[PDB]
């Protein structure tokens, strides 16, 4: 599959690691670089993988709003990135669809809050629970240096939300584009 | 992992192939048997399908609770017939937003309400495979005593008349008998 992406921490890649912050639960080993590959090698400490998939929660009017402002990846100015792997608890995944949507948006305003940080912050969402991975999602953010304060504020805002009562594991990997 | 299943059409397995109906689009080659394996993966085998069990995508809590009231376990003794139905939906289905797909699925189509009429005759399992890059999007599995083949067939004619099924672009029925 080429909806599949792998991220390999180790000594080679497009991206220098700048910092890793072990927010919640067990961390990831610090390494020099992350190599990103479309598909599924020595001197590598960890590999994470996920796939791009269909929309799970956003309704039409939210999609139209996102599409009006969201930027593309690979802007020349967007030389910083942040890879944030996330795992949610088993109680999250047993809930029904309405219960989860209600937490994600009605209670937490995930989409409304995130829209306040576009178009500065470009984003990608990959899924991995269904592959058996140690994390449920691989989230990817890239932005110009001007926006790193704003991005740090977004994170504090999201982590205070009801949605985040269900996050069990979270790591931040700050990257600079080589 | 544990959540992945493979279905191999060939000369071995636990299920005998009674008929294959090539309902829509290209079919599957007729084979003698189906082997079902927990895991990902075939010498005298003609085709191999796979999918994963996953979280709920559409049902709401009160639907889940009704379903959970009545739905039968798999591998009942009398449940000697099974039907494997691989399904592919169109690209236009997958671009739509979540509310739009939910509204087609239940509000316009009453998938869950219509299906609930046929429990506990029919037991079922749903497996996902679009995200794996498979040639189908879903493997659906249904098992029942012979007493319900008629009713199962009526369900199918019903569901295929629905708005949901206007987005279905490939469908095969593999009818099976347990060995
Ligand atoms: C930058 C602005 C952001 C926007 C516009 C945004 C928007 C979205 C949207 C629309 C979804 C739903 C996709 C769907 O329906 O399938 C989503 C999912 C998700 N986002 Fe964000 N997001 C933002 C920032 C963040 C941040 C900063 C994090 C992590 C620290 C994050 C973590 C996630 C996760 C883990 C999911 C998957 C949720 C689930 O399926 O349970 N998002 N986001
Ligand atoms: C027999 C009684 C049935 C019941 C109780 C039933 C119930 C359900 C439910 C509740 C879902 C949505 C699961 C979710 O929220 O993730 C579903 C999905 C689905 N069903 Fe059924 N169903 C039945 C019959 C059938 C039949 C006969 C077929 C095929 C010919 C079928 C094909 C599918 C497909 C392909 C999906 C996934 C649809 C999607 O995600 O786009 N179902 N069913
Ligand atoms: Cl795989
Ligand atoms: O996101
Ligand atoms: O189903």
């Amino acid at each position: 599959p080429n909806n599949r992406y792998s991220f390999i921490g180790g000594r080679t890649g497009q991206w220098q690691v700048v910092k890793i912050r072990n927010v919640l639960g067990p961390g990831l080993q610090l390494v020099e670089k992350v190599n990103i590959l479309n598909g599924a090698p020595l001197d590598s400490a960890w590999r994470l993988q996920g796939f791009a998939s269909n929309i799970r929660y956003a309704i039409r009017t939210e999609l139209e709003a996102l599409q009006a402002v969201q930027p593309m990846l690979n802007r020349a100015e967007a030389i910083l990135a942040v890879l944030i792997p996330i795992k949610k608890s088993a109680q999250w995944w047993e809930m029904a669809q309405d219960e989860r949507r209600d937490i994600f948006e009605r209670e937490s305003h995930h989409t409304a809050v995130g829209l306040e940080y576009l178009p500065g912050v470009a984003r990608r969402l990959l899924h991995c629970r269904d592959l058996g991975e140690e994390f449920d999602f691989l989230t990817w953010f890239e932005f110009a240096p001007e926006h790193s304060s704003a991005f740090n504020e977004l994170l504090l805002r999201m982590r205070a939300s009801k949605e985040w009562e269900y996050v069990e594991r979270e790591v931040e990997v700050w990257l600079k584009r080589l």
